[PDB]
């Protein structure tokens, strides 16, 4: 049923009144938890990645009007990055998030672009792909995928089963461009 | 060790004596056959793509010393592009081939040959083309990078650009 199918995303798309200082609190808390879990799980993570694409708000607080939407997007990105860290990757290289129009001074939903980049063995990378696809609390659609190999990856000896030979077995770099769907009031 | 693993690809890497004019003839024949097959199979193909990345030899013949190597590379690229055309894609956008060092008049266990292909089509034909690149038994194409785009941002054409390294096994 479509009602049960969209049940989890409608509840998670509900906005909550938030102040810019509360948003900074959430951002720093999520960043600290992510750095702790990455040091625990042996996942190297740059600072631009650890800021979850909100590095522009590390010092400058966001606008009052964009606080709720930015908080929702931060929740979604944090959940996605934690699902990815649960997959056993080896490095988070980049988490880029273009600024929404509400940040710079009515459709039934709003897309939010995001570009993540990670690096790891083929198994963990495929698990991360499945995690991006299969999240039930936030709807992330895969708009583009880039895959790069390293200088000494041996070719195979002579959807998820199609791009597997296109990845090195030991380490592969993967950059995914996604659109988070935030459901607004339909009418 | 390396022979047993890559055994099927070894036979096609043997070079054959070739003249620059014979290479140009072979190139023009492959280009005509490819354009004919694309017009029949309703697959749009640009002029730069039809030359299979050898457009620099459309008028000027190649060097004598690089003729055999260019013939091998042309055979491999032609087989790959025909395998792709058999998949029912909708467009061949680019087939770019950087010049090999043997071409410019200026002993490794193998020689890599770069190649950049780009095609466009529905998801089914794109997956068929990916499997065709994967499953080639006559020439070893190694995937150096692959990018996939859906054009119109979601929320049915799909663009795929693959950077490959053809492996030439020498004596």
């Amino acid at each position: 049923s479509l009602e049960t199918a969209y049940k989890p995303f409608l509840a998670s798309s509900a906005l909550v009144p938030t102040t810019p200082t509360a948003f900074q609190n959430e951002l720093k808390t999520f960043r600290d938890s992510l750095i702790s879990s990455c040091k625990k799980k042996n996942i190297l993570i740059t600072d631009t990645s650890s800021w979850l694409g909100f590095q522009v708000y590390s010092t400058q607080a966001p606008s009052v009007q964009a606080a709720s939407t930015l908080g929702f997007e931060l929740k979604a990105i944090n959940s996605l990055v934690n699902k990815l860290a649960e997959c056993g990757l080896s490095k988070f290289i980049k988490v880029y998030r273009p600024q929404l129009p509400i940040e710079t001074p009515q459709a039934p939903w709003t897309p939010m672009p995001l570009e993540i980049a990670f690096q790891g063995d083929r198994e963990s990378v495929l698990k991360a792909m499945n995690a991006i696809t299969g999240m039930q609390d936030y709807l992330f659609t895969v708009n583009s995928i880039r895959i790069r190999n390293e200088r000494m990856m041996p070719p195979p000896i002579a959807i998820q089963q199609v791009i597997k030979p296109y990845m090195g077995k030991e380490q592969v770099f993967v950059q995914v461009s996604l659109n988070l769907v935030h459901f607004n009031q339909p009418k």
